[PDB]
């Protein structure tokens, strides 16, 4: 009814002094000015926390969790050269021989200064092209049978103290070539775990490089290979290999334990932070990643481009001749990553798994097996100390860290901070606010 | 008194006008509906806070704390051989001479190929076995004698500028055998200090891993050492060795700086996070850590299994045989590790000190200084690039940093997002609930 | 007016039934305790979240934000060696010489055991001193001549594919000598940047660390450089070089993959964490960060102790001679290291860019490219594998990863679990603490 009448029964903390039945006096104002204040403070710190809540925030948790039965990771490696160099033919160096650099524009040799004798004329009656009937080519048969074979390197792999087998290694083609994976997981193979840390309880090999079987450098090219010695990309089953950009390398004569830690890390979908929210199957990758999305990113450019696909592509597009590759292929990637690069991003999903690194070389071998790894394998002693290497990756312990994100500020917290400083100033309520609207409601109808 | 009269004076802020004293309107039903939602929406986002605090949450502060003494974590560290060549005997040859993979099964010799002919004929007077009268066998006394003395391998010690002493380097026992552990901190030995980070403020070693000491290869065992070189894990002082483990290794040849970062991790006990509460003193260790119970867990059970302890144990059982090694110990570790995994868990504890590492390697020697370090310790040129090592670990700078877990919803969170929606859905309190149950009291006795 | 009045108008829970207008009876003792206890169940968890914030929290938040154009950190190298030995004079070896630890106390030999005739002969004629005229000397001059030179070593640089120059390296000074910067990003030149990962979109240099140059070991020094490599700081722009502290090193003979991983931490000031809250910019560099506070720590400092500054120092004082390198100078850099070291400590800022690194080494030359780089830059085979090394700084992918603390409870969260529990206890305000002052203002007036 009257403003004095409704003031002394609702249930805000102020009004019922303010409007009490009384002469106006020094107490009016003293809890008018103090109403208007709290009124006030309540609403420039409200406004705090609801723009807090909408910036959606997060902190993250870590934990280290331990396990008995961790999974291993698929050790993926390749040797730095491209193919070996007694598996070229007459045949491959007509049809690709200028893209491998070792020749020149006119189809010929480039000057032929430091070239020893036999290393030139095994060369020489490949460089004929007189009467030369050629066949048909393929660079995903040129990358098959001239690439470094598994059966020739591995000298000796181990698992947990248990034998290995070349027959476990599954070959995939990256921008080194023919590269390998130890412990792939697909094909119907059931990824192999780990019950122990240590140096002994996980990946044990033994490689050859055959740096003999390297590609003899004579001429100043753009992309010679000075280096020998394999490079590594660690990663989970799921991703695929990623050696030219997340892989390290290990030296020969030198035993590299590279010891691993098990990562499992989760991020949280917009607003909060950004991940690929839903799983998002890739059209020639049955499962999500940061590098299967970048590979199909690059897949689809250059099928809409150049008409066919690389040979470390995925899918079933045929693959490049050289005639595509100096014309069409090679413009095709400085076009989209320098020029195009912000037309395409990958956004990484939020239930990913990592492996961290710590190396340590040890040198292989020693004196006192010297003499007997050059018998064992009817190699020189010369050759052992730069051809033979070993890798050795393994857990530290039978624990897993998780960097997961929580929500800082959910809606539960934000209403328990409206109200917990509501209540506190003014006292009210969402039904005060409601018997507000319904005092009002009624004095604009008389 | 009346339910009118009641809700007319209560404290809830709802049934001052659902119960008014007037007729039925429309205006009782949208002060029901208002009510009886803005009370359903208090009970199912006070139960999201509820179930969240019986997660027990925790997100983590990370903080990197400036310092200006820190203290030098435990250098441990021995040569990849078990024990010496030159070191061995005729009686060492009998009783422990088919698990040292030197001898056939029938104590005798496997196939001598590649075999020189002053390596074969020391070792041919080892194995006569001809009219002979053995010796009082012991692994530990075995291990004190055989393995690699400090006083001949280590050159030249450093710490702080000041110079070092052999008589600091305290023996331990691991599974590689005579493990030596610079800056202990037992035997009454303070732990020593650091006062400033780079290369020449911490330990600086010169070793000399005597290539020629080692045991010579002839035939394919299942542990045979190709590897030449040391094994390092850096701890703190309370944590015992394990070097098997959570251990680095260095070349030789290389001097390699191994850049360290002080970490002083907190967990929290039960029900928040996974650590030992109290201190749990293990019964052969004074102190707890991760790997003290784990040596513990092994100790107690290789007592109650096979009646001894092995060279790498604590307590005071006397030491297995290898008549006990062969038949006893080998077949119940893999029983253990493999089979009984589950029985034995060790939580670590929630005040743990770590130490990452950063590696980095620099060749040694220059060819300034190749002729003087041949001469200075009487060597040969070819013995110095093989043999001759420098370690070197550090701190960056003078910090620690430090990985806290904070409780992320206490008890006094969760009142304050209790009352914070209590108050603003529906304005009640503990008293108001106590309130309604005491007028409910009165009704029930009418 | 009355107390009886007052308490049934007034807007606390408890009081209309404590002081009931009614006769004492059991209910009255009952509404007593209860409103006595949750009048002290408020006071004792009020206060733990008064003190909760009283201690000024933080925690974490971690992410990796992705982004395409990620800037180059300054690569800062320098070899190991002080400075030539070639470059050398006798003018050099009168005012410096015994301080470059090939003299005696005398200005005369050490002990010349093994010492080559070619390498003492050039040597002695540079200890003449017969009719000797000196030359004016500054150890700042005597740092640009005699020292390695970047023309010399380096044969081959690179960054993102295209060529780099000899003339964008810069020069400074440590303790090393004669640094070099890549990508340092002062005097006007703006910092390069980078569109891709992998090995081949980062710095790629091909170094020739001139074993043939270095300092030939005598005579037992305290400060001998046995080893031969360079060693390197990876920084910021702003942080001003840091090599001997924070620095790794590479080895020759070994092609040294060194991943990168851009981190942006941002700490909070006081009294949350532990910055520099304001710039404050630096006597004599421009930009503040924590290695440019501890040069300035210690420039000030030899000014005020020694009237002087070292070569490795900013500013504008005068450099001082080896008089006063071995009489005032190194006697003052101990007296500060050591014992009034709490006199100065620099807080770190709380915008802070870092850089992590992964190493991995990849052995170079392979014997295919072992032929090809002796003739190409006129060199033994022999002289290829112990000083030809390549370094390779890039970043894996286009990401970085920040750390930031948020503040974990502002006043905002504070007011809210303030009355977010005192609205659940007593269900007072801040207006309802004045209304019971507003009754007892009354009653002590009476
Ligand atoms: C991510 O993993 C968590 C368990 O760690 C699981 O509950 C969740 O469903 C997963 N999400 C996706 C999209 O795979
Ligand atoms: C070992 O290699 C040599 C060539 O160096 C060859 O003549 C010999 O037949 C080989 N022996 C075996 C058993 O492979
Ligand atoms: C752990 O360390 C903290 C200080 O960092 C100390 O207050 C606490 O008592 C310690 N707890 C145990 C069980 O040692
Ligand atoms: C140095 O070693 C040789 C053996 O190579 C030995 O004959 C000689 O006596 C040794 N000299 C000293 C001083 O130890
Ligand atoms: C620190 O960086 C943030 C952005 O990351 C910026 O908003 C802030 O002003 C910076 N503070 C200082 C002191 O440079
Ligand atoms: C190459 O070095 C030799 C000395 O080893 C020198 O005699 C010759 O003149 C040099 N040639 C060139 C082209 O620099």
């Amino acid at each position: 009814v009257s403003i004095q009448a409704f003031a002394s029964s609702s249930t805000l903390h102020g009004i019922s002094h303010i409007f009490s039945y009384e002469r106006l006096s020094l107490k009016r104002v003293v809890w008018a000015l103090c109403f208007m204040g709290s009124l006030a403070l309540l609403a420039l710190v409200c406004t705090n926390r609801i723009q807090y809540y909408f910036l959606y925030p997060h902190v993250t948790k870590l934990d280290e969790v331990a396990a008995t039965r961790l999974t291993f990771p698929a050790v993926t490696f390749c040797n730095l050269n491209e193919f070996r160099f007694s598996r070229v033919t007459k045949n491959d160096l007509y049809h690709a021989g200028e893209l491998l650099a070792l020749l020149n524009n006119r189809y010929e040799i480039p000057d032929t200064q430091t070239a020893d004798e036999k290393q030139l004329e095994i060369l020489q009656d490949k460089a004929n092209f007189r009467n030369f009937k050629p066949k048909p080519f393929n660079m995903l048969e040129f990358y098959d049978r001239a690439g470094h074979d598994i059966r020739e390197m591995l000298l000796s792999c181990f698992f947990r103290g248990e034998q290995c087998s070349p027959e476990d290694f599954k070959v995939v083609f990256t921008r080194y070539g023919k590269c390998y994976t130890f412990n792939a997981g697909q094909d119907g193979k059931p990824r192999l775990i780990t019950m122990k840390g240590g140096t002994g309880n996980g990946l044990e090999i033994m490689l050859d490089i055959q740096q003999d079987e390297y590609l003899p450098v004579w001429g100043e090219t753009d992309e010679t290979s000075f280096e020998a010695g394999i490079k590594v990309q660690i990663h989970s089953q799921d991703e695929p290999p990623l050696i030219d950009q997340l892989g390290f390398g290990v030296a020969p004569g030198f035993q590299t334990f590279v010891s691993c830690q098990e990562q499992r890390l989760i991020y949280l979908p917009p607003p909060w932070g950004d991940c690929k929210a839903t799983t998002g199957d890739s059209e020639f990758y049955d499962t999500y990643s940061i590098t299967a999305c970048r590979i199909d990113c690059e897949t689809r450019y250059l099928v809409e481009n150049c008409n066919c696909r690389m040979v470390h592509m995925p899918g079933d597009a045929p693959y490049c001749t050289p005639e595509q590759y100096k014309e069409c292929a090679d413009p095709a990637l400085d076009f989209l990553v320098e020029k195009d690069n912000e037309y395409c991003v990958c956004e990484m999903p939020c239930n990913v798994t990592r492996y961290g690194k710590e190396l340590s070389m040890v040198k292989i071998p020693s004196k006192a097996s010297a003499k007997y790894l050059a018998k064992k394998y009817n190699k020189s002693e010369q050759y052992i100390g730069e051809n033979i290497l070993v890798l050795d990756i393994f857990f530290e312990a039978l624990n897993y860290e998780t960097i997961e994100q929580k929500k800082a500020y959910e809606v539960a917290g934000l209403l328990g901070d409206i109200g917990g400083q509501m209540g506190l100033f003014i006292g009210a309520s969402i039904l005060t606010v409601l018997e507000l609207f319904d005092y009002a409601y009624e004095v604009i109808k008389h």
